[PDB]
Order: structure tokens, then C-alpha cells, then sequence
């Protein structure tokens, strides 16, 4: 009596014409009507939590691979998908580093649908205009700073490197990119304790925020993040940001003339190369009255034919299926060589129910420094203390 309802969230929800085509094909094939709701990234967690707490909303929902599935599963909000995955042809094709991201107490509660890792996204034409070689992007923090300073011309609203400092996950991810590039870690290996209140973590915090505050190579970091910077990049106003394969269809939609005029590279680093893992899974709420049809939709959406067509048309994000990654023409593109080589090393946000609260502490830490309310030393002390209380609660 309830129409099958899917909630699609995050940046990929902008590809609404592609989604409509995909869903219509499903309806034709299965004779099941689908109610679709699309959600922007920045408020999607709060909306999804609101619904799951109430026992209402979707039969199938997007959930971030960055800790949401363990958080929801711990509460009993999600239907287990072990039995379905055991019987599904596709299971052995999902990149294996993705299964821990949707696992709670050795049970899988989500089906990874797209994935990514984070990289330097940069604008070739802007490098060239500044007298830099586009095909030789910065490899180190020192080179990143030099290139960012050389490109920046704030008087003409031109910026070398966009720093995310909003109260959004992008800011945590930005800090993590620099933390791991400095040879630090977010939590201890057993997740019991904060690990970022270290000399490495301080160095990362100071450089990430200095790019915005001292060196002034970013638009206002308190107001803007990765997705804003990608759109500015399409206008040739921001030369470098953190991004990845989801960025590709989106930047090309914003400015079709930018095709071929942007690329990706391993993000510049200090002590160690770093990348962070991301993406979205499909989950079925335990309160759904339509659980079997919801699985049928998940199965269809994560099928070979659907993902082959998606990649053919849109060129991103990265399929969670190995066979599509390997059999599609993605590998012909140099952008994708870099992605496939980096992905297996990408570090994961901790797959624990505490993660969203922890991310909130990292966001606040960065913001308070950017706002001049706290020194990096003061901010990182407080954040780590709060994370340890969260983990001990
Ligand atoms: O694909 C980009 C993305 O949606 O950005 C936000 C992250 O939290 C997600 O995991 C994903 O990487």
C-alpha cells in the first residue's frame, strides 16, 4: 500500500535526468512504481536520521560509506543484507575494501553503489596562465604552496587552492587528507582513542588552515567547501581543490568546455602519500514494509548493465563493481589510471557508530582556528578530549 520509495543523496543526486532514466527502466522491467526523492549532501544526514528515528520515509536509501552504516546498524535501524548478498551474483565483484565500511559486528547492512578516493583536482588552463606546467602538478606540500601562491590573485577573485572550512564532512575529510599526509592518524588502530593530537596532527592543522589564513590562497574557507570550489573551478577561478571521480560529470555539467582541461593527481603530501576512501551504499530500513522490492531495486541499480551504461554516459563516479571498472573504457583515460592506482591505499574513516560525532569535533576544530577563536594547539586539544569522551561514552 506504500509505493516503493528511494532516497538518493549527496552530490550524485544532481544527475537527476540520469536517475530518472535509470529508474524508469526499472519500473518498466519490474512493474513496480517508484517514488524518488533527491537530497543535497550538506543536509542529507540530518534528514535521513530524522526519518530513521521516526520509522518513516524510504524503503531504499543512500547512506555514506563514511561511517553512516555502522551508526544506523548499531541502533537496529537497518535490515541486514547478509542473506541477499550471499545469494547475489554481484557480491564477489564489489571492491573488497568496501565491505568493512558497511559492516557492523560482521554483518553487512549496505550494498556499496558508487565509490571514490580523494585526490588533487586541478585546472590545467589556470596552471598554464600562471606559467606552470599542467602535466606536472605539485607532489609535495612545499610544491603545493609554491603553486598556490603563484596562481592566486585575490584582487581578481582568482585562487590557487580551496580549503574546506564549513560545518560539513568536507572539512573533516580535508583535515584527514593533511593529517595522513603528515604521517598522523585519526584514531588509534583499535578505535579506542583519538590519535590526531600529535605533532603530525598539529602540523597538518596549521598548514591546512594557514593556506586559508596566512597564505590567503583560498576563497573564504568558513563559507565554502569542495563542491563550491569545483563549481568555481569550472569558471576558472579556483585552480586546485580536493576532489575525485564524482567530480567529473559534475564539473563537465557546470561547464562543458572544461572537458580535457582539468585533471587529478595524488594529493601533495609531507611525510606519506595519502588518500581517503568514500562513496555511498544502498540500505534498507528495518521499518520498511517493502523490504523485498527494495532489495530488487538495489540489485538492479548495482547490476553490470546499469553501471556500464552509467559510466558510458557520465564518466563517474567510480563503480563499486570491479568488472565494470575493468571492462568499461575508464582505463583509457589518464585521470582514471591515477584513481585505480591510489584507491587500494585510501584510508577509511573508522567504521564505528561514534564516527559522525567525531567528525563534528574535527569540523569545529578547523572552524575555530579559521575564525581566530582558538590557536591550533588549543583547538586540537579540545577536539581530541571531546573525541575521547565520545569514545568512552
Ligand atoms: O563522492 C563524494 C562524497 O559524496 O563526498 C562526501 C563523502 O563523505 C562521501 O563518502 C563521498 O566521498
Amino acid at each position: 500500500s506504500k509505493t516503493l520509495t528511494i532516497w538518493i543523496g549527496g552530490q550524485v543526486a544532481e544527475l537527476d535526468e540520469t536517475w530518472n532514466s535509470v529508474i524508469k527502466t526499472f519500473e518498466e522491467k519490474y512493474g513496480i512504481s517508484v517514488e524518488v526523492q533527491l537530497f543535497g549532501f550538506d543536509t542529507y544526514y540530518d534528514k535521513l536520521v530524522t526519518a530513521l528515528q521516526a520509522g518513516k520515509g524510504p524503503d531504499l536509501a543512500f547512506a555514506d560509506l563514511g561511517g553512516w552504516v555502522p551508526t544506523f546498524a548499531e541502533k537496529g535501524w537497518l535490515e541486514p543484507m547478509e542473506e541477499h548478498l550471499k545469494n547475489w551474483e554481484g557480491t564477489a565483484q564489489i571492491w573488497p575494501n568496501l565491505w568493512p565500511t558497511v559492516t557492523y559486528k560482521k554483518i553487512r547492512y549496505g550494498l556499496p553503489w558508487y565509490t571514490d578516493c580523494r585526490l588533487l583536482l586541478y585546472n590545467k588552463a589556470m596552471f598554464e596562465k600562471a606559467g606552470l606546467n599542467p602535466d606536472n602538478p605539485p607532489k609535495t606540500w612545499d610544491e603545493l604552496l609554491d603553486a598556490a601562491l603563484k596562481i592566486t590573485d585575490t584582487k581578481n577573485r582568482i585562487y590557487g587552492y580551496g580549503v574546506s572550512g564549513t560545518k560539513t564532512e568536507h572539512t573533516t575529510l580535508g583535515y584527514m587528507m593533511f593529517l595522513y599526509a603528515a604521517g598522523g592518524k585519526l584514531l588509534t588502530d583499535d578505535y579506542s582513542k583519538a590519535a590526531f593530537d600529535s605533532p603530525e596532527g598539529l602540523k597538518a592543522l596549521k598548514f591546512y588552515t594557514d593556506l586559508a589564513k596566512k597564505y590567503n590562497v583560498s576563497p573564504n574557507a568558513i563559507q565554502y567547501h569542495e563542491d563550491d570550489y569545483r563549481n568555481m573551478m569550472a569558471q576558472n577561478r579556483v585552480a586546485m581543490a580536493i576532489g575525485g571521480p564524482w567530480s567529473f560529470p559534475l564539473i563537465e555539467a557546470a561547464n562543458p568546455d572544461i572537458a580535457g582541461k582539468y585533471s587529478v593527481a595524488l594529493h601533495p603530501y609531507d611525510a606519506k602519500p595519502a588518500s581517503v576512501l568514500g562513496g555511498w551504499a544502498l540500505v534498507i530500513p528495518s521499518s520498511s514494509p517493502n523490504k523485498e522490492d527494495a532489495w530488487k531495486l538495489a540489485e538492479y541499480l548495482t547490476s553490470f548493465d546499469v553501471w556500464m551504461k552509467w559510466v558510458e554516459e557520465k564518466g563517474g563516479p567510480m563503480p563499486t563493481r570491479m568488472d565494470v571498472c575493468k571492462k568499461s573504457k575508464l582505463a583509457n583515460d589518464v585521470k582514471w589510471q591515477i584513481i585505480f592506482e591510489t584507491f587500494p591505499h585510501a584510508v577509511a574513516r573508522p567504521p564505528i557508530p561514534q564516527y559522525p560525532q567525531i567528525s563534528e569535533q574535527i569540523q569545529t576544530m578547523v572552524q575555530r582556528v579559521l575564525l581566530g577563536e582558538l590557536t591550533p594547539e588549543e583547538a586540537i586539544k579540545i577536539a581530541a578530549e571531546n573525541v575521547n569522551k565520545i569514545l568512552g561514552a
